[PDB]
């Protein structure tokens, strides 16, 4: 059964590359040998990239000419439909500059004037029908009519995909196939448009720290995320060392969040990554788009220990904990 080449393979980071119709579409042999490779890479760099997947080529490259309709929106019109608290997580975002003011602390005085926030912008989308938490939608005029069909469609896609990817998971798992289907078919994820506007290559030394995301692990069960051909995402080695995930023509990368490291009793991993220039030399680096899926388990469900992660009860890491709560304290930790 043929392999294909890694996405990335650097520094003792190894992403693969898997062919993801071949566990949609292959024979009984060749489903196991791809479900087996996708729980390999999430065991190992806790990152994968997923061709052929059933989201069409022309249809992502329409969502994201959507999403650049989006962000070139107005200021006031995006701010508008702004991200307003973390349990609704939904709506724009830009971060801003901290302000010193008479309550701060002098000791941080010196690092808030000298900090230099992510040059990027936001807009999340969470499923339609959450009880409580409607999604804030921009006007559909001139070249937004569309953009809530649009984004709407993409959304319960990529919820489609993420119930592929976890019976991957579980086929790989050697466990029932169907077994993450009732924690994770309620699609209580959010879609994360992004956009890093161009900047010039100077204002990275006139900022030394400067990014475009800074360094985190995702928080739920998988993120599916679509970038352009632009580059500077790195994903952190076992050396401890960023390491750039290149960009591939219609793949979409993959990597687990921190819920599903917990699930799994760290059997898979959670890993560090960011956005920072493109690797390559130039005054101006244009605008870079992609898109963040983060799927995550029912907001009601139980997180614990996934069978066959464990052999004796001793090695269970983490006490079990609600779904939704867990990601609202991540969500609120900052503020
Ligand atoms: O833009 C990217 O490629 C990464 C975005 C990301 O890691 C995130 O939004 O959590
Ligand atoms: C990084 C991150 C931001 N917002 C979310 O909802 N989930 C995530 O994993
Ligand atoms: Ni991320």
């Amino acid at each position: 059964g043929s392999m294909e080449k890694a996405a990335v393979n650097e520094d003792g980071l190894v992403i693969p590359l898997i062919d993801f119709s071949k566990f949609l579409e292959g024979d009984e042999t060749l489903k196991l040998e791809t479900a087996k490779a996708i729980l390999h890479g999430f065991q190992t760099a806790g990152f994968i990239y997923l061709k052929n997947i059933p989201i069409q080529p022309d249809f992502r490259e329409h969502v994201f000419n959507t999403s650049a309709k989006f962000f070139k929106l107005p200021k006031e019109k995006k701010l508008e439909v702004g991200w307003t608290t973390p349990e609704a997580n939904r709506g724009y975002s830009a971060p801003g500059r901290e302000k010193v003011t008479q309550l701060t602390d002098p000791a941080e005085i010196e690092k808030i004037r000298s900090a230099a926030p992510d040059i990027k912008e936001s807009y999340e989308i969470g499923r339609e029908d959450e009880p409580g938490h409607p999604n804030p939608w921009p006007a559909e005029q001139d070249d937004l009519v569309g953009f809530k069909s649009t984004m709407n469609n993409f959304f319960d896609q990529c919820k489609a995909l993420h119930i592929e990817v976890m019976r991957a998971i579980a086929v790989g798992m050697g466990i029932d196939a169907n077994y993450f289907d009732s924690f994770v078919d309620v699609g209580d994820n959010i879609l994360r448009l992004l956009h890093y506007p161009a900047v010039k290559s100077e204002v990275f030394k006139i900022n030394p720290g400067q990014v475009r995301a800074g360094e985190h692990t995702d928080y739920g069960s998988i993120t599916l995320l679509f970038q352009d051909s632009r580059g500077g995402l790195q994903v952190k080695s076992p050396n401890g060392q960023f390491i750039d995930a290149t960009p591939i023509e219609n793949t979409v990368v993959v990597n687990a969040g921190d819920l599903l490291a917990r699930w799994s009793n760290d059997t898979i991993k959670s890993t560090v990554h960011r956005v920072v220039e493109p690797p390559k030399q130039e005054d101006v680096h244009p605008p870079r788009y992609s898109i963040a899926y983060f799927c995550n388990p029912n907001h009601k469900s139980y997180i614990e220990a996934i069978p066959g992660t464990y052999a004796a009860e001793s090695e269970r890491k983490y006490e079990g904990i609600n779904s939704g709560k867990y990601l609202v304290q991540r969500l609120a930790a900052t503020y």
